[PDB]
């Protein structure tokens, strides 16, 4: 039922000042996100990420929301991706926010995955359209 | 068995400037969060939330990270809570967990998930927690 595509993306993450302060070995972060997707998703995104690093190695959490604008498989539109990640020594959920799809991407539903191979970021996007 | 404690909390949301701009009917937000928990979790927290409201009533998403400081069943410490909420048709499906190894002080090793309810206009937390072996 899901269409499945992969491609490359670039990401730039600019530090920002976090409202709250970490205690007990926690360090909190806020970052601005700018990304460019190439291939079947040919798009630009902007958003923000929040982060919490703990005093234990490899243990951290991230969340983000990003607005994507471009083309998916030729259809011009926009949608929002919402991220939840927990690294303990990794669990990542990246989901299209329901009814965030607009333009020719109205009705979009789906989830994305990512990886990094030799410094190159890649995405997989599993998606479909609500009838 | 997990211990499950229930109690009141209040939250203040202060609007901040979101980096991105929503399009296609989406409105994106960033807010500062200041909360107070009462009862078995007696604590204060600060953090931020990011939200996306869509053009369709009852459909939205939000995420947040907050640092909690206070007492849980009498023991003083801190931990971080991490939220991921997706609402469709007005029904929020919320995942809210303690970030592993964020527990400090006497709450070192804290593990847990929290649910959020409302009764007569008052928010309540239901917090199921335990501790990992020292």
């Amino acid at each position: 039922e899901m269409t499945k595509v992969t491609g490359k993306f670039d990401v730039k993450l600019t530090p920002e000042n976090a409202y709250a302060t970490g205690v007990g070995g926690v360090n909190l972060g806020r970052m601005a996100l700018d990304k460019t997707f190439y291939g079947e998703l040919e798009a630009r995104s902007q958003g923000e990420m929040l982060s919490a690093m703990t005093a234990v190695k490899g243990s951290a959490g991230y969340v983000a929301i990003e607005q994507v604008v471009g083309k998916l498989c030729g259809r011009q539109g926009s949608f929002v991706l919402q991220h939840f990640g927990i690294m303990t020594d990794n669990r990542l959920h990246l989901e299209v926010v329901p009814h965030s799809g607009a333009g020719e991407l109205t009705g979009l539903y789906g989830t994305m995955a990512i990886s990094i191979e030799n410094g190159q970021h890649f995405y997989e996007f599993s998606f479909c359209f609500e009838p």
